[PDB]
This record gives structure tokens, sequence and C-alpha cells, in this order.
């Protein structure tokens, strides 16, 4: 399959697939500094058109916190198939847990593509008619 | 495919598929106020029965931190297929990074369905017999 | 299909599929103690070879915050198919929002497998030529 990728400019480091990475690393489009307990959108310098029927998902790398002291505020970013315009540049919403500096080109998160959920009919019901599972730790801890 | 949806009551705003959203927005079932550095379960006012063989995933919207100053503590909630009883109402576990107010009907997260992983046999081995990949930033940062 | 599992030693509690769990619970391989706003890797005490062409995803349980006071810094861990060496042991990267103790064998997170994304060709383009969707809350909140 093919992904069309448009880089923000010629100074962006090209992304690529590596042998031992099932997801593709994305890169900070510019230097970004963030103070402890502050938030910043980190631009990633790419816009894409994904294959027909696909969305993308973005998560941190396991070393992102170690190297950069940030967490991703939306947990996993969902890039909608429709986010494919010439100005629809991807971003990584970062919250800094310590003072930090991210440099241009640094690999701070990773993405993959996945088929979107199929079309679903939402059928309103008065009663579901199933037994309750419970949740929030119903199965205990041990 | 079909999802059966049972709303908590008649005051819940109905959820909807929108053209440019690959996931479907869910809504606070009531006003919720949360103090900085505190946790609150935000009820979403919906119980669902998903198509056979499917689970659901729930994440924040990208704008949830911006609009509401919260993160989702479990990162991506997994709605088990068995969570389909009449009292199995979905929730969003929120941790506030600043003082916040969420109003009834506010779209604070989003969901999609996905096929559950297949049945797997767990086969205990003494040795895997593969080369080590390493992890936690083994590929570096540049 | 099959997952080969190798435990850190013969005192790790073996992991198991339960009926009402679509994802499989994984356990702390030793007692771990964490202080508030500090970070620690929790070793999960397993190394796996997954079926051919599959990756794994690890996320917290909904009750992990309630039960243990931690968020997962990478949101959802991605376990690369190639992370299947004899020393490639899974971990859960915990950040403590409160002081906390986790005990050997506690179910702190959960995992499932998934098919890796297909091979994709990254095609460099100058213009995508689609209408802009916009993002970061372009659809509002009400
Ligand atoms: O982490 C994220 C989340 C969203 N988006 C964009 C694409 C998506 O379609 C839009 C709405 O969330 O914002 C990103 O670039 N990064
Ligand atoms: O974010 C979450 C995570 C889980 N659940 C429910 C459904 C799931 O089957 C049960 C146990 O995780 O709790 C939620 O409502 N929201
Ligand atoms: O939460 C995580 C994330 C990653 N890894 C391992 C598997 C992966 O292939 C490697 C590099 O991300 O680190 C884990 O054990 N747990
Ligand atoms: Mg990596
Ligand atoms: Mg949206
Ligand atoms: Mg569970």
């Amino acid at each position: 399959m093919q992904i069309k990728i448009k880089y923000l400019d010629e100074t962006q480091t090209r992304i690529s697939k590596i042998e031992q990475g099932d997801w593709i690393d994305l890169r900070a489009a510019e230097d970004v500094t963030i103070k402890k307990d502050e938030f910043k959108l980190v631009p990633l310098g790419v816009a894409m058109e994904l294959p027909e029927g696909y969305e993308a998902h973005v998560v941190p790398r396991s070393s992102t916190y170690k190297n950069f002291g940030v967490i991703q505020t939306n947990s996993m970013g969902v890039i909608d198939e429709s986010y494919k315009g010439d100005n629809d540049f991807w971003f990584f919403p970062a919250y800094a847990l310590r003072d930090t500096e991210i440099k241009k080109g640094d690999r701070i998160c990773q993405f993959r593509i996945m088929k979107k959920m199929p079309a679903v009919e939402l059928v309103e019901v008065e009663h579901l008619g199933n037994e309750d599972r419970g949740g929030l730790g119903s199965t205990g801890t041990k």
C-alpha cells in the first residue's frame, strides 16, 4: 500500500521504516522547550494521505519519557482519514513532567495505520437483556 | 453492523457519527468538577452491546486537555465485549492537571469498535531461541 | 494460534485468559515501591514470541490508578514482533501520581496481540491536493 507524505519543508528529516520497528518513528519539526507542568503542541512536520479506508494512530516511544520527560495528553492520537489536506500537519500534544528540550529531528513518537471501524448502526434500546459484568477492578488484583 | 445502545436516561444527549470523525464522540452524563491533581470517574451515560466478537476502545479527544485539563489514567480504555449488562455504564477515568469543570453533554472522549484478538494458546517454553532486540530507546533518538 | 511464553523464573505467577477479559492481565515480577512524581520500570517477568506477523499492545487496567497510583508513561506500549529474545523481558513504565507499592504477582496491566500494519511505500509529494480538515477541536465541544 502507499502513503503520500508531504513534509513541512526541506529541513525536515525524512521518516522511515526500520527492521525492528513495527511502527514508524516521527520527528519534532523544530526545537521545542517545555517547562515542568506545562503543555506544548510539538509539530511533527508531516502531512499525509493514508490509503483509502485507513486511519493512523500515534503513541509515544517507550524512551520518550526517559529522554524527554513528556507524556502524550491524548494517550493515543487518532489521525482521521480526512486529515489529509495540505495544511493538516500532524502534532504530538506533550505535557512535560520535568523541564525539557526537544531538538528538531528527534524521534519522539511512533505511528501506524489501521483500517477504520466499519459503518455501524446505532440501535437505541430500552433494555439490553444481558447479565452485568461490572468493571473498574471487579476481577481484583491477585 | 449494529450496536445496541442504552442511555442512562432521557436527559443524555444522543451520540452521533460525524463525517470527518473516524471514531465516535462520547459525552459527560452529568456536570463534573475536578480539582487540580485529583481523580474522578466521569460517567458517559451509555451502556452498549457490541457486535459479536467485538470490543471497544476509548481515548481522549486531542482537545480534551486543552478544553478540560484532564488526562485519561488508563490511557486507552478497553471495553470488554462482556460489558453489556443493563448497569454496565461506560466511564472515563479522569485525572485533572488543573482545576476543571466538565458540563453535561460535553464531548470529552471518543470510541471505536474492533475485533477482539483471536483465541491463543499460551505455550510455556524454557528458551525462545531468538536474538535479542533490546528495547527502551535501543534505536537511539536522532 | 500460539504465543510462546518464557517466564523470568519459576516463581512468576503464570498469566491467564479469563472469560470476561478480552485482553490478558500481566503481573509485577517483583515488589516495586514508587514515590510520588517519581518513575520506575515495573518488570513484568515474561518474554514472548508472538505468532508470525503479530505485534502486542499493553495498556493499564482501568483499576490500575485506583489500585496502584500509577499512569503508564508511553500510554500504550507497543511490543515489536522482533522483541522475542531470551532477554527481551516486558516492562510497564510507571509514573507515580501518589506514593505507592506494587507487589509481586499483582495484575497491573493488560495486553493483546494484533496484526502489524502492512508494508507501506512512503511516497513523497509536494501537494496532497485535498481539502483541509483541521484538528485540535475543530468540531467543538457541545
Ligand atoms: O495526537 C494527535 C491527534 C490528532 N491529530 C490531528 C489529526 C486528527 O484527525 C485531528 C483531530 O483530532 O487532529 C494529530 O495530529 N495528533
Ligand atoms: O475506560 C474504561 C475502561 C473500562 N471500562 C469498563 C468496561 C470494561 O469492560 C470494564 C473493566 O475494564 O470497565 C470503562 O467503562 N471505561
Ligand atoms: O511498554 C512497553 C513498551 C516497550 N517495551 C519493549 C517492547 C518493545 O519492542 C521495546 C521497545 O519499545 O521495549 C515494553 O516492554 N513495554
Ligand atoms: Mg522504537
Ligand atoms: Mg474529533
Ligand atoms: Mg480487566
